[PDB]
């Protein structure tokens, strides 16, 4: 056995409450290298004739990614403490993995060895709005979605559609374009609405912001975004507007002031400036987003800040009961402030799903005491890769989405906001290279998995473009224009994923098929139904072997309906090109 | 190449602030495994500017354990933003380890690979008290200190260490004893000083509180408590208290009002009560410490038992001005908990001392939100199978140190509870099995080491006692029982520290001999600062052969004071059985 392979940290998504009773506990082994592992535990006070009183319970392989095996084991801990360690198996090898290193024999005289889960809480337990895990997002980029009022739009406005966008165009989209447009929407199945930034600033995109406590004249009033909320409400959608909290606008106020008078502005600490006067040439001399002059950093250390930004996120979800907060750049603005945003935000309406922006690895934002999630762009990537730009293989595909899935406790993923493209990546279909079969499978793969999955608008209909702004195209309507067969591929899919929910909330487990190269087979389960899904991702027609049991196993073609009993071990499902089935599993 | 013992990970002790513009960043490999590590970093954003190409910066291995090295590079981000990767050079081979995974060279594409480390906030940075990375504790158990007032003594107080304790004995130990003895304290160069609970409670002990707001009737009043906080600050020593949180006493009247009424008492969420009426056995249908019936769990979650909790840990700030509170049984309470308490604490009082008792792994409780170090038990553990149970070689005592040190930040092994022994363990000289020898050496190792050490009352002169109660005997006030070698030694050690920065603050590192069995050698660095440790740890001469550049470089022996140049090129050292000498190397 290799112990330079053996690892396990009593934290993060080795070890955390899954509920109040139940702790989750997981240990990752070199590939192969381990034939079993039972968890050994006991409580750290049980003692009998010196002995401390502990058990041990096999742990389960829950997946492997490219070099290691991840082995998962759930106890409910008498007392709700607990210390435990790793014994594993190997031929007539032995181990015993703990705090203290490896022993050949489990040491009973201490429990000093072992590592240790103190004590489970309720209060330090991760928990995010349950409505989201049935959730299926769609997000909308207000200036490109419908112009429902020609009269507020700003002037030099295009005509709809009439040509690409551009960093500075405007198409006139707003908010009554949104309303006028929701049973478009509901038809589609989507039940939650995911809006970039809609308060004053002067750009297309408004991550500028001017004014955070003023919706954008350019896209409606608060009266027309109250009836577009409580028009969603009625219809079954939640609602999660933008925070631009990172930096503010360089036409917001306080900036301003700072922009011209200095070091003396009341405001000069709300910012990061490392020299007055202020300066954007030749670079800036403040902290900024990337290194946009218009886009001040903002501190949000200085209290005046914290209780601004805090205010104006409190406002939104009191005077408007919106649903969800998406913090834009979220990693970078420090934890301190995201404890106390939480604290206020979920005392004021625990359902508010706070989702931060955050395309790289979250851990340590999402152990409870801060987001709720975050948009799962690792997932985008690797999902993107495997589907639509074929870079990858089955094998490396499912390295890749169990490695991700195990960097993160089983709760975690659950709220996951699983999104394939958006305002901030090229459109899908564009990275498929205008492939729509390619396309089907991004979508298959996203509403089978476990999640809240993320729509972009246009998506569903096989909207064009490559990266901002390309990919910000005036929403299409025409139903000539619209991809039929996308449109209702998605609504489909959707509608499968409302009525199985190991669709939604189940485990997932990859099953290794021959030609381990374009033939991608895997599995949904929570325990009560089990639907299996196969893909073809190659161009020619294949004869893929289902790996299941013989009698007594009955299948169930979701999208069809037709029902079979397998054969023998002899099953293989012939698909075309692309082609792809899921099945509802039965044993009797 | 090894890939599986390869790891980084954004966080806790692999990337961290060390201070505001300061970044800390390790990676484990295999040991011997890797030749050499590249940190390839840059900020997020360069490519704004046109900066695609990372910079490199070699990083420096500061250690092996059993398995691993640890590569460390410390980093200033020119905007407090940073990606980067590493590039891992095992001879030919050569691959760049990433959050996406392996490489063979740096993607060409402008893909996201790499991990990142968003913002330098100061907010979030992990910072203890400055003054405690100068502090030596004493850790004094008042019941056994001294009997400075007859009068208060419990009823049946047996003479003063005329017999081995017992779980219910008493001695009459107190305040005033402790403040009659300062001067002795003062001598030996003690700058701190660590009291068990000294708050009303039954018990010798006093972990089973009656009442957190009323100072002891038997080991004192306010006056008394005032009196020797200001006798020991008018003498730089700090005051530390012990906070009992997690549970309170039978005789707590809030609990005392539960066993009496019921699911009827006004206080019945302030505790743990799985049913009613209360039971004490076979175990008690309620949690406690352990299992001890007389400590009931509290339940910090609880906004009545949070508060008040909260009020004893300012009121005794406020009123007394401690330095510093060591939270008994710290791991059993909530997070959400502690960081409130540290917020309140900090507010009124930046520089207390906030110590947790955690014997494990703590690295969830030491990330700047809420402890500023926890009692170092697994530095007591392998110190004392080295040193005095001989149970592990010079080369795994190496390991363990370089493993217990590695797995947390700089800055939060700075400011480490480093302790031989306590009140809940054996005394170090009977671990020694009575060697007074074998105890100089734990004395020289821990008063070496970087940190907040602490000395247990009595070891400085050699007191004796198994585990509790055994180890808290009477403090030995006549000379004649006392060993005044070891006390000299230990005040010489405690001079020498004050003396040597890098003793205190600097970076530890281990060179491999020849006996690498009983030979222990390694130096304290700190700038050019530096100090040269040798140990013989066995039980006769050795002629230790101490490899160290020579030329301009002269050897101060920290003992005598004696100088003297380097000629052997390679040096040898004679010393007795056990024997040690310290070299503070200067290089001109
Ligand atoms: O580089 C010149 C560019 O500067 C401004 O726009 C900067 C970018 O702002 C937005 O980017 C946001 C993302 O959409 C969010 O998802 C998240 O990443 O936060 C960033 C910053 O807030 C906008 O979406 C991008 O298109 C912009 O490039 C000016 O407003 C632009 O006109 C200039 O071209
Ligand atoms: O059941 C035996 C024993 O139970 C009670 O005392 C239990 C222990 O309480 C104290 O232990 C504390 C440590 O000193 C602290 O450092 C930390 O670990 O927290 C624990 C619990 O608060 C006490 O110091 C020990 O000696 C006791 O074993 C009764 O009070 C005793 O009368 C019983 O003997």
């Amino acid at each position: 056995m290799r112990k330079e392979a053996i690892y396990h940290r009593p934290a993060d998504n080795f070890a955390y409450a899954y509920d109040s009773e139940t702790l989750h506990l997981r240990l990752r082994t070199k590939k192969d290298d381990i034939d079993r592992v039972e968890l050994l535990h006991g409580d750290p006070y049980d003692w009998q004739n010196g002995a401390w009183q502990f058990q041990m319970m096999p742990m389960r392989k829950t997946g492997s990614d490219e070099l290691f095996d991840y082995w998962f084991a759930e106890v409910k801990p008498p007392y709700r403490r607990l210390r435990y360690g790793f014994v594993l198996y190997s031929g007539e090898e032995k181990l015993v993995y703990t705090e203290k290193g490896f022993y050949f024999e489990v040491p009973t005289d201490d429990t000093a060895y072992y590592f240790c889960f103190p004590f489970l809480h309720r209060v330090d337990l991760f928990e995010a709005p349950d409505w989201v895990k049935d959730t299926v997002w769609y997000q909308i980029f207000p200036e490109r979605f419908a112009n429902g009022n020609p009269s507020i739009s700003p002037e030099g406005s295009r005509p709809w559609g009439s040509e690409d966008p551009t960093p500075t165009s405007f198409f006139g989209g707003d908010l009554q374009g949104i309303i006028d447009h929701l049973d478009y929407l509901v038809d589609l199945g989507i039940t939650g609405i995911y809006l970039t930034p809609i308060f004053r600033s002067p750009s297309n995109h408004k991550y500028d912001t001017a004014d955070y406590f003023e919706v954008d004249p350019h896209f409606g009033d608060k009266e027309t975004l109250k009836t577009l909320i409580d028009r969603c409400h009625e219809k079954g959608i939640r609602v999660m507007l933008d925070a631009v909290f990172n930096h503010c606008g360089y036409e917001f106020a306080p900036f301003q002031d700072v922009w011209k008078n200095g070091e003396s502005s009341k405001y000069k600490d709300w910012f990061h400036i490392h020299e007055f006067p202020l300066q954007t040439e030749p670079r800036p001399n403040y902290d900024t987003f990337a290194f946009v002059p218009q886009m001040p950093k903002l501190n949000t250390a200085n209290p005046e800040v914290k209780r601004y930004l805090l205010d104006v996120a409190t406002y939104w979800i009191r005077e408007f009961d919106i649903d969800g907060w998406r913090l834009d750049v979220a990693n970078e603005i420090d934890h301190e402030f995201w404890r106390e945003f939480r604290q206020e935000v979920k005392a004021l309406k625990p359902d508010v799903y706070i989702l931060g922006e955050i395309w790289h690895d979250a851990m340590p934002w999402l152990r409870g005491d801060q987001f709720d999630a975050v948009m799962n762009y690792p997932f985008t990537d690797g999902v993107l890769r495997f589907f639509a730009k074929e870079e990858i293989s089955a094998r490396q595909f499912a390295n890749q989405m169990m490695h991700v899935l195990h960097s993160y406790p089983n709760n975690v993923n659950e709220a996951a906001f699983n999104l394939l493209g958006s305002h901030d990546t090229s459109r899908i279909l564009t990275v498929c290279g205008g492939d729509i079969r390619k396309v089907k499978l991004l979508f298959l793969f996203q509403l089978t998995f476990t999640g809240s999955p993320c729509i972009y608008y246009g998506d569903e209909i096989g909207m064009t473009g490559g990266n901002d702004p390309e990919c910000r195209k005036c929403m299409v309507w025409d139903p000539m224009q619209q991809n039929k067969e996308l449109h209702q591929h998605v609504k489909q899919l959707i509608a499968l994923r409302k009525q199985y929910r190991s669709l939604r909330r189940g485990e997932i487990s990859f099953l290794h098929a021959d030609d381990e190269m374009n033939y991608l087979i895997y599995k949904k389960t929570d325990g009560d139904e089990t639907v299996l899904v196969i893909i073809n991702r190659s161009d020619q027609k294949a004869d893929i072997p289902i790996p299941l049991d013989a009698r007594g196993t009955w299948l169930v073609n979701l999208l069809t309906g037709e029902r079979f009993a397998a054969e023998a071990e002899t099953l293989c499902t012939s698909l075309p090109p692309y082609g792809f089935v899921l099945y509802a599993i039965e044993h009797w």
